[PDB]
DNA sequence: CAATCGTGGGAGACTGGTCTCCCTGCAGAT
DNA sequence: ATCTGCAGGGTCTGGTCCAGACC
DNA sequence: CACGATTG
């Protein structure tokens, strides 16, 4: 009963389950580099294989992992941000004895009825709190949506279920 | 003494340099997979890291990645793939104990004066034959340029000149 | 299979249709 | 530090920005 | 570079 879930973006978190019920979960690393004369942020690629060295889960865990599917909308920079991150963790679970399940958002949130809200990060971290209710402190800023997303993904993954 | 080159592209390559002189070159692995019901290569994460294992450069080997960096005409579908192909190399090269270090096409071609040519593919074979003659067999074929990309890139690497 | 060309493009889940979904990169306010 | 709003965007290297190069 | 063709 050990179950990974990782929101691969730059706010983004990682999610492990493990089987007595207890529940971890961790901000994506990520450092501040300079492109084309201006600061952006990128994930901290040397981190997160520490992250995933240091973790309980035993090999062949699954891990599953949100889809990339930016919008045609979105601009350039975007598509290539999500691919990089896309690419990025999926080698390092891969390479860490994972194995990487994609899921679609549409999948995830279908199942925990959380399709078409109008405040769909809010409701995301309220659907987190209750089925992690030892995580509640770590919810409660609008920007820990990511923590949330990856501890959804995980209760998917295992098949929790909201009371 | 020993030097891995990468170019991460869907045609790319790797090469790896031993101290005594000799090289390999390994074509980049990949599947084929659907997306919108259309199919298209993309990089083979598992072959990828199995590759880099088998490899007999010691932990600490320097790996020559060219940057990324699309063109603003570029598609978003291509700004996509490359930072994913980037993402995957990254990860699995630090994943697998290599110091990453990424390199501008414009550093490792003024480096052997192949900028500015009309044939830019048909000149970086040309000159990975003459650097390593015994891949001349490897080098026939148009399509093989990123084996000569990868080449060259770890020849900048280890500091080889053309005669 | 290997080469060449023109343009720059969503993708996914529940016999095609339909409808839903993620971000990045800046800025400014507090 | 945290939140919110809007639009969707190159980046790099050699030599105080510019110029010219590249996938 | 990707992508989705077409040409021997
Ligand atoms: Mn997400
Ligand atoms: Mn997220
Ligand atoms: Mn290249
Ligand atoms: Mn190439």
């Amino acid at each position: 009963g050990w179950v990974i879930g990782v929101d691969p973006d730059i706010g983004g978190a990682i999610a492990v389950l493990s089987p007595d019920g207890s529940s971890q979960v961790f901000d994506n690393p990520f450092v501040h580099i300079v492109v084309s004369e201006v600061i952006r942020k990128r994930l901290d690629t040397k981190s997160i294989i520490q992250l995933l060295r240091g973790l309980d889960a035993p090999p062949g865990t699954t891990a599953y992992i949100e889809k990339s599917s930016p919008f045609p909308t979105d601009g350039k920079q975007g598509w290539w941000s999500t691919g990089f991150s896309y690419g990025l963790w999926i080698a390092s679970l891969v390479a860490s004895g994972f194995s990487v399940v994609p899921i679609a958002s549409q999948t995830w949130k279908a199942y925990f009825g959380l399709m078409r809200s109008e405040t769909p990060a809010d409701d995301s971290r309220q659907a987190a709190s209750i089925l992690f209710p030892d995580k509640d402190q770590s919810l409660k800023l609008k920007k820990h949506h990511g923590r949330a997303e990856a501890l959804l993904l995980a209760a998917y993954g295992k098949g929790l279920v909201l009371p």
